């Protein structure tokens, strides 16, 4: 199989293909990871704790906003999933001090 | 259920209604055989298909954060385009603020 044959939505960052290769550089909108999330994916260290503070496929459909523009060739979904996780959580502070980490 | 963290997987006794709460203008999605059979429901794996796991969810979309006192609020924003010519995206489109 090729990258390029999966859609990004489908991607898991790993090894030779990973955040770079499957999601292009942060941004403003990219905004996740410093330089050892960017580099090692899902293999990151705190990558597992920090996963179990983000929604499964039937918590996306059903827990938050699907919202859809039709286009002429094509559907642009966009999904917008809020969730508040108390701070006495023991994985919070390694997902939120990932946010905005490029530099 | 109050202690599975809501972002749960809706099948039978548990589904739809009692993890996620009624649909709405934010919560819109799912028509009423979705809301009953949850996961049960047919199509759902291939609307399935066209959402994204949470690696794709955390390096390809956007991650929000607000502080509170007492705990973090987060918010992710996955953005995807979706081929017309995926045999899927009605199945999925039509779900969509479904409720009447």
């Amino acid at each position: 199989r090729d990258l390029k044959d999966i859609p990004e939505w489908r991607r898991i960052p790993k090894g030779e293909n990973s955040v770079a290769a499957c999601f292009g550089p942060r941004g403003g909108f990219k905004n996740f990871g410093d330089a050892e999330f960017v580099e090692k994916g899902v293999d990151a260290s705190g990558y597992a704790q920090i996963a179990s503070l983000a929604p499964n496929v039937a918590a996306l459909l059903f827990g938050g906003n699907v919202a859809v523009r039709e286009l002429a060739d094509s559907y642009e979904i966009t999904y917008n999933y809020k969730m508040t996780v108390p701070k006495s959580d023991p994985n919070v502070e390694l997902l939120v001090s990932q946010v905005d980490a490029f530099k």
